[PDB]
């Protein structure tokens, strides 16, 4: 995924989770969504043979539950995580 930067955030992600990018959020910026994305991204390439869950997502990362599931259902439809368990 050439497009994917872990140090910056492409229009396709603005598009696809625009809860992170309303500028009227306070808990829910840029920065959060960095955050959260970036740990399951590095989660996943640390151990690519394993299917990294929403659950243990949960379960490492204090966020709310709903936008921990959309970040990993769309990390999974782009092929930024679980694309070679």
């Amino acid at each position: 995924s050439k497009w994917f930067n872990l140090e910056k955030i492409h229009s396709i992600e603005v598009q696809s989770l625009p809860e992170f990018f309303t500028n009227r959020i306070p808990s829910k910026t840029p920065e959060v969504y960095m955050r959260y994305r970036n740990f399951m991204v590095n989660s996943y390439r640390l151990n690519p043979n394993e299917y990294f869950s929403v659950t243990t997502a949960r379960r490492n990362v204090s966020g709310d539950a709903a936008a921990l599931f959309r970040l990993h259902k769309f990390l999974t439809k782009w092929g930024l995580i679980n694309y070679q368990v």
